[PDB]
């Protein structure tokens, strides 16, 4: 035995520099860490969207205040994903089509639905809706956010005070750079810029060393594969199978760019947009004076050329002239994330389309779990197996949630939208849908206190997709229960007094619409 | 087909009047509830021990102040279970044998272990123990309670202020009677004294009505089976299989009585005792001026006559003339707790020996789950299946935990203690043990805040047997990890600073021991 003394991280980029920073912090002064990465053709900054626990689980762990990193990474704010045109037929367009007297949009906001008499607000909304007491959409009824986001309001007042839960939009290249500087200058991580040419394994099949193009040899007790979709160590050297999951997710490709934006004329949207297309969907990630955008599509339904044309047409770009990243993804996860002394982190481990902003989350969630299940040199098999279980659940739950965005869309207008209805939901997901249709909450949060949830990683990891999230997406798409929760007919006092809860939301919608600065005004001050 | 209009509860006792009270409260004014019970030969009050969520999940739900019910039921206080003679060979005796320089006892107390730098105190204790920095037992190192329980201290100061988490000892008959008065007088529950003679089912297999010995016919939409081990409705009428769990639990019998106690001469113990015997264990449940006591034993290893002698000799009672309850238990659970329109609640549903004070908890836990999954007359099968899943798990996790008390005892002195080592642990339990031996937390609480835990039934129910409970019992019996958590060697600042955490336990131990009144002194004032 003996403790792990030496760690080698293969791969720079976002996953590698997060691994370096997180492990550098968690093990400070008790492990020697080297990061090895090949300088290679850089890509356009197409923007990344994130979730609130980035600050609480990751940057707060490193001891880095939000102000410091967000200014270094020219970050903007995200209060929701705005799902546009998921219910209406037609071409890929940036503009919401008309549906039932209003624009075809719904929001998936941060935070938790309020409990009223032990029951989530969603259930009272649906009861009122089903019985014809309201025609208001779920999101406008139950959340203060949709009204303020429509007006492009800031989540913070000019004095700094926070009025809602929020996360960040940034170019991931800037965060990687920031973290490289942090790990190397403050945590003692050694940075080697060289290309892996050969991986030597021992008779147990564990990694012994890595040899580079220059002939340099690096050994370690633990190897962290951050090599991206290649899986240099986990797939290639350790021969661990990748599990494709295109039986749940048709999308496997993207064409992506960055588009200049006049924030003075137009303001800045405090949300990511997920814009439904003919054969996939397009993201819009507003940053400072630019937005990142990418058409995520299914290569089985659109050629690369059709996707390039569709995408450029929507943003009025010239396909001959616009800088484009064309990407084919690996969709799914390794059979096992950690094998022997090789732990995969980032896209070497797993990947799903960025429909719910989970990419960066999967990196620091895995790093949290790695540290929790941290081995010594005997590599206790129970630690590895438990870590692998946490990763497979983290990923599979997300794969299911995302499939549900396509599966329950009402659209039948293209081969793509119809083909989605013909895939099967995983058993676990079918069960959640059955519960939802019976009027049950799905993974209701133990408390409705958002600070408990976003302030405690263990609490959020156990309840990652919660009832609020399922209702936003399912009810947004138009999937609703077969009938109201049977409980509510036995609670006349509760269904009466819930009216004040809805009034309270209406009050916050009105007062925040009147008092909040624009996101653009706040960003100018903040940066 | 419409809301449930009528509910018939079959069976009184504790489970039936809890069901009546809880449903009467939950559905007040929107369902007609009748409880049907035949008068039966009454038993000696042999005592019941409970857990803190009795007040917060049951009596607080009903609107009943702790002071009110406890004075009506002549209740005492419980701070822990004290396990006596589980590690040493010999006869069934009320006196602890010597082990390693002190008495053979350990405590399973209420509360949660403190987290230090994200890691439960248990892990720091074991690190120190393993490296020979301490020989102090786990319970004495990590809990303030053992010291004050050794001195029979009150959990409340004379001014009423609470210094620890605690629950109750009482004669269950007094609680059943208190609840009968409450439900009939405050909640409009109809009480009918009659004996079920016939259960009429329809062609869907649902119960239509029950006919009594007087010829009265009681119909309802939902039938609650609180008939006890007989399972009048769920087993006899609905023919639901009962799963015997004697491959995990050998104890199936008890002989029990009540002993007068002079509390002025001797004081009152603020704990349940669980006293290891040759072929089982004996409870001691202090009440006011008396204790309830019962030898739980395996009919495979002792005859009724033998258990009677061992039990009576322990307490110096005449086996020929002492009033005794001779009980054969039905150990295990139904394949399904709820079938068609018939829900089992209490021992008609499931039973395990009272080794961890779960019997009353299983009643209001299931009642909370019933209201959560409450049907209308269409009896949506998803509600029933999900309720059944929550009940299976609540029971099977308790079965597993209880089995571990016998399986990990070091005793080999009687056929009984040896035979327990020849049984298998369930897969899910073996997995927990594997994790524990690897130095992992088992079901670490999301938070170490006991108020959030005991004040939020969802939080507690999802994490019912937590890391604290596993360490009290496993480490108490002497099962410890193979090696310290490998994480800790990378945390030299945390393993240094945890000394203040152990020192604070020691300060609370000393200060509470010096300032607390006896349990008996507080009870005189309280009652
Ligand atoms: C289309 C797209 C959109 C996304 N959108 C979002 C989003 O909105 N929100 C979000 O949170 N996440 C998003 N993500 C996920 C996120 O971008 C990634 O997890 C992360 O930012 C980058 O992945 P990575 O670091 O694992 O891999 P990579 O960036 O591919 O890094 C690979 C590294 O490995 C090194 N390497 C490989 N082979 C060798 C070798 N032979 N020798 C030496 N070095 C080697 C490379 O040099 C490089 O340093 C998105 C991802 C994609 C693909
Ligand atoms: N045949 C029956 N009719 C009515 N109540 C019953 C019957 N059998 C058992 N019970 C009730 O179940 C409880 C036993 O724990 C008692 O209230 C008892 O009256
Ligand atoms: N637990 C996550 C769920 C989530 C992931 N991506 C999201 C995007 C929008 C809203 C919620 C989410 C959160 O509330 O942060
Ligand atoms: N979650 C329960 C666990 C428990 C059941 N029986 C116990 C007896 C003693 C201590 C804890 C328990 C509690 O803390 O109440
Ligand atoms: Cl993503």
């Amino acid at each position: 035995s003996g403790k792990i003394d030496k760690i080698l991280i293969v791969g720079g980029g976002t996953a590698g520099w997060m691994a370096a920073s997180y492990l550098g912090k968690a093990l400070q002064g008790t492990a020697d860490i080297t990061l090895l990465q090949a300088p290679d053709i850089p890509t356009l900054g197409v923007g990344e969207a994130t979730i609130p626990n980035l600050q609480t689980a990751f940057f707060d762990f490193l001891g880095i205040p939000e102000d410091e990193w967000m200014r270094e990474c020219n970050a903007s704010y995200k209060v929701a994903i705005k799902f546009i045109n998921w219910r209406t037929a037609g071409e890929g367009t940036s503009e919401a089509r008309e549906l039932d007297g209003g624009p075809d949009h719904f929001y998936h906001s941060f935070g938790l639905l309020k409990y009223h008499e032990q029951i989530p607000l969603s259930h009272y909304w649906f009861d009122r809706s089903y019985r014809g007491k309201t025609v208001e959409p779920f999101d406008y009824a139950c959340y203060k956010e949709p009204v303020i986001l429509d007006a492009n309001r800031s989540p913070r007042r000019l004095d700094g005070s926070k009025v809602t839960n929020y996360a960040w939009h940034f170019d991931a290249h800037l965060v990687a750079d920031f973290l490289r500087r942090f790990a190397t200058e403050k945590l003692g991580v050694r940075h080697v810029e060289d290309r892996v040419e050969h991986v030597q394994r021992d008779a147990n099949g564990n990694i012994e060393s890595v040899r580079t193009a220059t002939g340099r040899v690096f050994d370690a007790d633990l190897f962290v594969d951050c090599s991206g979709f290649r899986g240099l160590l986990i797939n290639k050297a350790m021969e661990e199978p990748f599990l494709d999951m295109s039986d749940h997710l048709l999308n496997d490709s993207a064409v992506a760019t960055q588009v200049p934006h006049d924030d003075d004329a137009n303001g800045v949207e405090p949300f990511t947009s997920a814009i439904a297309m003919k054969s996939g969907w397009t993201w819009k990630i507003p940053m400072l004076g630019r937005f990142g955008t990418g058409y995520v599509y299914s290569s089985r339904f659109a050629t690369e050329d059709e996707a390039v044309r569709e995408f450029c047409e929507m943003w009025h770009l010239d396909p001959e002239t616009q800088p484009l990243n064309r990407i084919r993804f690996r969709v799914g996860r390794n059979r096992r994330a950690w094998v022997g002394n090789c732990v995969s982190i980032g896209t070497s481990s797993c990947f799903v389309e960025p429909l719910e902003s989970t990419g960066i989350y999967f990196v620091y969630a895995a790093l949290y779990q790695l540290v929790k299940h941290f081995p010594d040199k005997s590599l206790n098999p129970v630690l590895t197996a438990r870590f692998n279980r946490e990763i497979e659940t983290m990923f599979d739950d997300t794969r299911d949630f995302i499939q549900a965005h396509f599966y329950f869309s009402p659209r039948t207008d293209t081969p793509f939208w119809r083909a989605n209805k013909e895939l099967r939901l995983a058993d676990g997901m079918q069960e959640k849908i059955d519960m939802y249709r019976a009027g049950m909450a799905i993974n209701a949060p133990a408390s409705d206190d958002a600070q408990l949830y976003y302030g405690n990683f263990e609490e959020e990891f156990r309840n990652f997709w919660n009832n609020s999230n399922y209702y936003c997406v399912l009810a947004g798409l138009g999937l609703v229960p077969d009938a109201p929760s049977p409980r509510l007919a036995h609670m006349p006092q509760a269904t009466e007094s819930v009216d004040e809860v809805f009034g309270a939301v209406k009050d916050r919608q009105r007062n925040l619409l009147e008092t909040l600065p624009s996101l653009h005004e706040f960003l100018r001050q903040q940066h």
